């Protein structure tokens, strides 16, 4: 048992591992039924892990929303950093999609309404996430794992690559997962918040079809494909509802200037459909 302020965890209770973070399930020391996810340095990449966890704190301390994984507390010291986060009892969308293969349009709508809500807050604060992928979309059912799936709440996680972007500036750091990167990101161009909208379009397309809209053998191959193809049209299955078709087509615009803007996303007919 290690303690971080009012919370405790055992390194036995590993729930996830990446190059730059290790995450343990923990609990409040007084309210043992309050589950938490404790994110810790990966000492294999000490300096970068410490930097990214510190940036995550800096960003998440400004973001309170149902659909953003909550930061309950944190502890930054000279040689280590902890984040005590909301525990999402449903795990990640990558694993959920692996088991479900594809999601109904109604489930995609429920999830995307929640992602849109979180993105409204990021956009209003001037923050871009830059690492949206299914592994960073977490699921939580307030009625418990075995409850009605209509009750699944979605939370954006992993803000270590996030930044403020001034409205007259562009970003240029290579961030994210290549299969979810906007073309402008993987082509090492300048980009803005619309790069996240491409990532969201890729996630929605994967939910709908079970595959990438633009398949490639490697990140290098995907970059070459984007470089060579100045128009990108995803194949929309003919059973797709018109609002979801139009949402996908507008998000998966190769050129960020042509891509759906945030106001269009937040008010998209797909999101207000019954
Ligand atoms: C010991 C135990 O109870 N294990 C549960 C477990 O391993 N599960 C449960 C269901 C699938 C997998 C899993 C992964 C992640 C979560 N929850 C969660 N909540 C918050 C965070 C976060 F706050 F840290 F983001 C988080 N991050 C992990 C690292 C891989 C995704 N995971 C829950 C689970």
């Amino acid at each position: 048992t290690e303690t971080v302020g009012k919370f405790e965890f055992s390194r036995k209770d590993l729930i996830g591992h990446g190059a730059f973070a290790v995450v343990f399930k923990g609990r409040h020391r007084a309210a043992h039924d309050l589950e938490v996810a404790v994110k810790c340095i990966n000492k294999k990449n000490l300096a970068k892990s410490q930097t990214l966890l510190g940036k995550e704190i800096k960003i998440l301390k400004e973001l309170k929303h149902e659909n953003i994984v909550a930061l309950y507390d944190f502890q930054e010291m000279a040689n280590s950093v902890y984040l005590v986060m909301e525990y999402c009892n449903g795990g990640d969308l990558a694993d959920y999609l692996h088991a479900m293969r594809t999601l109904s349009e109604d489930t995609i709508r429920l999830f995307l309404q929640q992602i849109a809500g979180a993105m409204r807050l990021l956009h209003s604060k001037g923050i871009i996430h830059r690492d949206l992928k299914p592994q960073n979309i977490l699921l939580s059912n307030p009625a418990g794992r075995r409850a009605n799936p209509n009750s699944i709440r979605v939370k954006i996680a992993d803000f270590g690559f996030a930044r403020y972007l001034q409205s007259n500036m562009m970003a240029a750091t290579l961030c994210g997962s290549p299969m979810y990167m906007a073309p402008e990101v993987i082509m090492s161009q300048h980009y803005d918040g619309k790069a996240d909208l491409w990532s969201i379009g890729t996630i929605v397309y994967q939910c709908l079809t079970g595959k990438a809209p633009f398949q490639a053998s490697s990140p290098q191959d995907l970059r070459l494909f984007y470089e060579k193809n100045k128009t990108l049209v995803p194949t929309i299955p003919r059973e797709t509802s018109a609002p979801l078709r139009q949402l996908l087509l507008a998000l998966l615009q190769r050129n960020h200037k042509d891509r759906m803007d945030f106001d269009e996303f937040f008010h998209h007919p797909f999101l207000d459909a019954s």
